């Protein structure tokens, strides 16, 4: 009974003298081991498997017979099960394991549903839920429509906040928004289980948001909604849509530039080349890349103070046709507008067509990959940096990992050790003469789970721009004096309680300072508050 | 709470009415299944698994998640899933991934828990068990000692008895006696959660399973006892210490004996050589082997009053000297005195020894394959045998694969289709000039299950050698003159439950017959006793 809990299980960690008083001596193998001891002993059950796929599998099997120690392992081993219990192994095993999703705790919603969406929630019978991630499986990157099986990225997505800021795992909610799905497979596939149709339109997926937005701030008041793995289509204007009138924000979007801010300013930092002083090529120009180069300018200007307008100035932003400027002679997107060169003639505009020749002309300091198409920051190109600055700062920053505009290795070998390297996926480390380097992976976690944290206890009306720009600086501060002198951008992943911890206090003080914050009883004092913040935190340590 | 219930949870099988009257709607992806589709479906997620052990750990969380939906699949593809969910899948998942059984129901002993074996059956809280399988993982077969990783056998076998013959799956206990193991790799392994010492001597063995029969027949009482894969210094001992005593029985032993005996009388049936013109090379001679051959005679005293005497002399016993003999000059083990030729000379017995040569003197129209010393049934043995019958009967019955005396299509081929054969594995059928070939497999499945579902309604003080070899007598008979025209020597595995009926059956009214049965509730005439049998198995369909 308290076995088949696994929120209370503690299996071979029930002392023998637990085990006679709960009646469940020789219900266990008699070996009593500490939760240490249980969390190296999962961890060899996981690298017995050899495929990320069946890792995730056992670990989904941790999760559901003993949820302390599922996450007590995930803490100990991060950095490795990062990629097996969220991108990129989770998105394979919504696709074709989604059955490893099904005894989870979820919410799924549908057309079918259509005005029940409050009873369906009331009927969940959560208590004080802080978190909900939805996602309707269209995928941010456009590539395998999940459709219904998006219920797996959700799930995925909830463990993070757990294991990275202390969510309780009793007060978080996966949901799929099931509005249908393009994948042809799923449309023609007898199993699948979810709305066997094409994607409504506009009109109708607004509906059922919609009432989706307005049951959950009714059934669920305290909670943060959090937007996952939406479409370009969609996920832009869906903040648009709530973002005053709702806690809710999009970590594709608002938490990726946050963390390539906090981890770009340090890079600066380093560099010696002041943020006056950067020439940045911004090598793609969707509105996530845009966001990014906004995101920087932004942090700049609240550290520094700059005007805005000259940190703007510092961006050369290249789309597919070329650096992008005003006298090109084509009509640009209006997201384009603002990062365009108003000082580059239409004569030079026409030589400014390849990535080499912009670099050879703009001899930027930085570039910055947020392209999507391969590796274009090729070694010529990297040569061609290293004639602008001494530390060449280069962000390769696409995935997956041969998307990537440049490996780590390379840059630091074209460069002997001189490259500023932050990557969207984890590298090992590049030894050259004797000294090693080691890029600083930018991962979401770093931002998401304290921005959820302060957000769940500050209990703010809604999450403006302001409380993304505090969690960016906050995390920006924690890169340590010693962990700098090192060439780290981040503080360590490891430490994400802390940094969590440290994100979510910077998050309930701005929310305090706009007077948004609904919740009287906290410290409004960072030492105390960062005191208290610690306190709320659930740890995956056995409680009773 | 209905859903996290794995024996009332039917998942996609609960109508939208009923989703919403059991409010979990939303819970669910929204499509409905019935439980025949959810099995198809269960199935194809099964085969998208490469190795055995994948596809079982699939299962295992099937088993966790919806335990009428899992033993719906074994039921619909039986010939296939048994090879992974029993013998050789399940040992390889107790030897390496042990994990696999954490969740399940069962109970360990050790000698720690010396005295208080009873309190632990008692809290763990069963109502009327009907069925306790028990291991100390030895191994029957002495290969691979798995100590308290024993437990894996003793689930395993527990499930075969609820899908063979719906014995409710509430109603029986797996139970591991961790007495040790002599697995020098667990002794060393830390991660290793059973007893971490050499197997105990036979004095405290005793001392442990002696509390273990008492604590049982108390606190289980309805319980039938059944004894897997205990090592041969052990498994005979503890029949003949228990049979009487308690209820009692070992599937090893006698099941397979049983099993054995109703096929080579229908194979002996086919080949019009009947059973005193049988002339039987019986290649092994362990107790096991032994204990066969005296069940065939036994079987066909029954089914045909020839005096056993006349049967025991068609055996032609064969160990590692060569042809057991009286004037072979050895002292005899007692139990292959009984099967010993006292018709062949010193001279000719000295000239016996190679099976070729022994083939060559006896002529036999039977070759029995008891031998675990591979292949030894050569192409030039079984041209030897079709000069003595036109319908040898080869059962190559040695386990695995590999250590068989020869495979069915080698058999076939080498008899242009004349050969009867027995195999201790599924095999697939051999076409020879358009016409198909099938060895019929002996699976110890067709005889425990009904032993059990019998044992369970009648209520047997013990379970004397009456009640084995009338479910063997059972099982023969069961074999329609269809079947028999078709060449198969049992019915069909698939309708186990019909087979397990009837064997229990016949099991209780031979109970009745001996006045040992405790249960007067039941019918003493077979049609009503089979019609209250059938009604009485627990059948894995949706219920309420
Ligand atoms: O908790 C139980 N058993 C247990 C036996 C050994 C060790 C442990 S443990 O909690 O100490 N370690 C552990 C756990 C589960 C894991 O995942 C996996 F392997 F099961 F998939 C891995 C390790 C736990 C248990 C739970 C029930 F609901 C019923 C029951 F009868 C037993
Ligand atoms: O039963 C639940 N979900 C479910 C979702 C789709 C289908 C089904 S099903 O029962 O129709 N099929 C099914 C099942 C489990 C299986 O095994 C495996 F994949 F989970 F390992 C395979 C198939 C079941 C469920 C159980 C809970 F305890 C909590 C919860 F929130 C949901």
């Amino acid at each position: 009974a308290i076995l088949t809990d696994r929120y209370i299980n503690r299996g071979t960690a029930f002392t023998m003298e637990e085990r006679q008083k709960l009646h469940i001596l020789g219900r266990l193998p008699p070996v009593v081991e500490t939760l240490e001891e249980q969390v190296a002993r999962v961890y060899g059950q996981v690298k017995k498997y050899e495929k990320p796929i069946n890792r995730y599998q056992h670990l989904v099997s941790v999760h559901s017979t003993n949820t302390t120690l599922y996450y007590a392992t995930i803490l100990a081993h991060l950095e490795e099960m990062l990629p097996i219990i969220y991108t990129p192994t989770v998105g394979e095993a919504c696709m074709e394991y989604s059955h490893l999703f099904f005894r989870e705790r979820g919410v799924y919603f549908n057309r079918l549903y259509k005005g029940q969406f409050r009873n369906i929630m009331r009927d969940a019978g959560y208590q004080k839920v802080e978190v909900v991630v939805i996602t309707d499986g269209s995928r941010i990157l456009g590539l395998g429509d999940l459709g219904s099986n998006g219920i797996g990225i959700s799930i995925g997505k909830c463990s993070l906040y757990v294991a990275g800021a202390g969510i309780d795992p009793r007060l978080i909610v996966p949901v799929i928004l099931d509005v249908g799905t393009n994948n042809e497979r799923y449309l023609q596939d007898k199993d699948y289980l979810g709305m066997r149709e094409k994607r409504l339109g506009d009109e109708e997926f607004y509906e059922l948001l919609d009432e989706f937005m307005e049951a959950a701030s009714a059934e669920w008041p305290n909670a943060v909604i959090q937007f996952e793995d939406f479409s370009n289509n969609h996920c832009f204007d869906i903040m648009e849509r709530y973002q005053k009138k709702y806690r809710c924000f999009n970590d594709d979007i608002q938490g990726t530039g946050a963390v390539i801010a906090a981890g770009f300013l340090n890079a600066i930092k380093l560099s010696g080349v002041s943020p006056l002083q950067q020439r940045i090529v911004v090598f793609g120009a969707g509105s996530a890349a845009v966001g990014v180069a906004n995101n920087i300018a932004a942090l700049a200007a609240r550290m520094y103070k700059f005007p805005v307008q000259d940190l703007v100035k510092t961006f050369y932003l290249v789309d597919t046709k070329g650096l992008v400027t005003t006298t090109r002679g084509d009509q640009l997107a209006a997201h384009k507008k603002l990062l365009a060169r108003t000082d580059v003639s239409a004569e030079d505009s026409a030589k400014l067509r390849t990535l080499e020749e912009i670099v050879r002309f703009v001899k930027p300091t930085t570039l910055l990959g947020l392209g999507g198409v391969g590796p274009a920051f090729t070694e010529e190109i990297v040569k061609m940096v290293m004639q602008n600055t001494e530390r060449p700062i280069i962000f390769p920053l696409s995935n997956p990992t041969s998307k990537a505009e440049v490996t780590p290795e390379n840059a630091y070998k074209w460069t002997n050790g001189a490259a500023i390297v932050a990557s969207g996926s984890p590298f090992p480390p590049t030894t050259i003469g004797g000294k090693t380097f080691k890029p600083s992976q930018g991962n979401n976690l770093y931002v998401f789970p304290g921005v959820g944290l302060g957000c769940a206890l500050a209990q703010p009306t809604h999450i403006p721009e302001e409380l993304l720009l505090t969690a960016s600086e906050s995390l920006n501060l924690l890169t340590t004096e010693g962990d700098l002198r090192e060439g780290r951008l981040y503080p360590p992943l490891e430490d994400i309680h802390n940094i969590s911890a440290n994100v979510a206090t910077d998050v309930i003080l701005e929310a305090q300072r706009m007077k948004i914050d609904n919740n009287k009883k906290l410290p409004r004092t960072r030492d105390e508050l960062l005191a208290f913040v610690k306190k709320a935190m659930w740890k995956p340590v056995y409680s009773g």
